[PDB]
DNA sequence: GTCAGTCAGTCAGTCAGTCAGTCAGTCAGTCAGTCAGTCAGTCAGTCAGTCAGTCAGTCA
């Protein structure tokens, strides 16, 4: 039809969802509206992992495009952090100093809000078996069975990459 | 005892068979003379910690 449609992915409820494809063609719009749309239900905050850090310093606009979805409601960012009504939003950091963090508490998460997970030909960024990496991450934000669904989301379908 | 001979040994003659030098393709051998990926340094650039400069939340 028209856009990017998480309907059928939400639906079939794997508790890890694993989607390809639309680069830059919403794959990430419906994706950062959803995060929002569990905060207007009162939900719980979502978790923002990033390749490295300088991709930090622009990106705190990354409520632009999910306004034309929800104009009512205050969506900000103070900062480093997102504020929904002034309610704490998304624990945003890059990959390098995720284990400094896993000793805090985390108990209230909503939903995997990252894309480009992985790049084509792109293996400098990589870590070596970022696999387990995101294994780490997913058991420090697991407490229960429920609270967290997950996505992959690379730009292209490929067969090779180790995952 | 002459005329001089007319059917076997005899020697003038081969006659196809014979040995083995002598070049000879040729033989893969081979070993060595040519040549094609292999790595080390150095060139440009990616990480994630510094400096250390600065608009600004709690106060004079
Ligand atoms: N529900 C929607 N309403 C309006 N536009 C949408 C919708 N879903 C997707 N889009 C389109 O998606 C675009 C933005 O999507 P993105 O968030 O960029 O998706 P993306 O594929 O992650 O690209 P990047 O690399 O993350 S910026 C918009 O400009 C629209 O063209
Ligand atoms: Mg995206």
């Amino acid at each position: 039809s028209l856009f990017y449609n998480p309907q059928k992915m939400l639906s079939y409820d794997r508790i890890l969802n694993f989607v390809i494809g639309a680069r830059g063609i919403g794959k990430s719009y419906a994706m950062k509206v959803y995060p929002i749309n569990r905060f207007i239900k009162y939900g719980e905050q979502f978790i923002y992992v990033r390749r490295y850090k300088p991709e930090l310093a622009k990106v705190s606009n990354y409520f632009n495009d999910v306004a034309q979805e929800f104009p009512d409601h205050e969506l900000v960012v103070k900062g480093r952090r997102f504020y929904i009504d002034g309610k704490l939003a998304g624990w945003a950091i890059p990959l390098s100093v995720w284990q400094s963090e896993k000793s805090n508490a985390y108990p209230n998460v909503s939903t995997i809000v990252f894309d480009e997970f992985i790049r084509e030909k792109d293996n400098s960024n990589y870590i070596p078996n970022e696999v387990s990496a995101l294994l780490n991450l997913m058991d420090t934000v697991f407490r229960n069975r429920e609270r967290v669904r997950c996505i992959c989301l690379s730009n292209a379908v490929s067969v090779v990459n180790p995952y």
